[PDB]
């Protein structure tokens, strides 16, 4: 039962969730791989991984991937969820050279992962080992494509470090671009490809259509995240939100930052909807009577419903995950899967 301020009528009418057949192996293997590299601590690994439903919010999205290429992609994932409370800890702790070190060790493995995947610090050697397996599926030009973009993460991760410790709140406008690279839109834009098995052409993929289909099913990723997790991120001292950038600059209360996230998030269903028809009008039209084009289509095809596929997975992956239920931890500002 959503809460009233976080339901999406639209989501839960017009957006079935799906789920891959692989799940349940996926959940074992990815806490198996969360405890063997030593990315949690065996214990909290026991009672919180399941509960933070990482490998449900990419088996909800990926639909008909390999489960070789889901799992590398699960694994990642959660990755990414660790390494985003590295960096909530090392602001918290003022550690501002530990977090310089693993950002330029992290720049340096993902161009060279295999060269890190015994490192030191078990976070990079964990990166490393989910990036080489991610850089085994497609042609070389798509693990470039895949660096240049989180190189680009990266280096938001560190704009957001500075924000935080000099008590910076970012302007709409500039949250609005900082948090396509925050919440990774390009990655899991790139990551739709191993997944239907194609790298796509620039002329397909950067085609308008594509190329807004996946921007809006970003946009309500991210900012259906800064609806649902505002009450933790307040309550850990996280600027980075939409909401918080709404009340800061536009000089709205928190009800009313939360009507306006809301209905931006609600705008960018039906905008998808609007271009969803035209995506899969391009991919029909890719479908011309050769091979070349039958492949294309279909990937296209696959894609654009993952696209979709993302809405309802992470709608319902923010109400069913641990990560985000701050009224259940005795500290607010500490949450309890985190090393603190
Ligand atoms: C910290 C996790 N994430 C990607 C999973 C940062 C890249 C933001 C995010 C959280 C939840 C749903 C969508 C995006
Ligand atoms: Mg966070
Ligand atoms: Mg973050
Ligand atoms: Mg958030």
């Amino acid at each position: 039962a959503v809460p009233p301020s976080l339901r999406l009528p639209v989501i839960e009418a017009a957006f079935p969730r799906q789920l891959h057949p692989y799940w349940p192996k996926l959940q074992e293997t990815t806490r198996t791989w969360l405890l063997e590299k030593r990315l949690m601590p065996a214990d909290k690994v026991e009672e919180y991984a399941d509960g933070l439903c990482y490998t449900d919010l990419m088996a909800g999205y990926y639909l008909g991937a390999p489960d070789e290429v889901l799992q590398a992609i699960a694994d990642y994932s959660a990755w990414s969820f660790v390494w985003d409370d590295r960096h909530d800890r090392d602001i918290v702790h003022g550690r501002a050279g530990a977090w310089r070190r693993l950002r330029g060790l992290l720049h340096t493995a993902l161009d060279s992962p295999g060269d890190h995947l015994h490192h030191e610090d078990t976070l990079v050697a964990g990166f490393a080992d989910s990036v080489r397996r991610l850089y085994a599926f497609l042609p070389a030009t798509w693990n470039a494509r895949f660096a240049r973009h989180f190189h680009t993460v990266i280096e938001a991760y560190d704009r957001e470090f500075h924000n935080r410790t000099r008590g910076i709140v970012p302007g709409v406008e500039e949250y609005l671009e900082l948090r396509r690279l925050t919440s990774a839109h390009w990655i899991w834009t790139d990551l739709l490809e191993p997944s239907s098995g194609c790298e796509l052409p620039d002329a397909v993929r950067k085609h308008p259509a594509y190329r807004r289909a996946a921007l809006l099913s970003q946009e309500f990723a991210a900012w259906y995240n800064d609806l649902c997790s505002l009450p933790k991120e307040i309550a850990g001292d996280e600027v980075h939100n939409l909401g918080i950038s709404l009340i800061t600059h536009h000089s709205l209360t928190l009800e009313e930052a939360i009507g306006e996230v809301r209905r931006r998030v609600e705008e960018c269903i039906t905008e998808f909807l609007a271009v969803e028809r035209d995506a899969l009008r391009f991919a029909d039209e890719l479908a011309d009577g050769t091979v070349r084009g039958k492949e294309l289509s279909g990937a296209v095809r696959a894609n654009v419903g993952n696209m979709r596929n993302w809405f309802s997975s992470v709608y319902w992956f923010h109400h069913e995950s641990g990560r985000y239920m701050v009224d259940s931890w005795d500290d607010r500002s500490t949450p309890p899967y985190v090393n603190n």
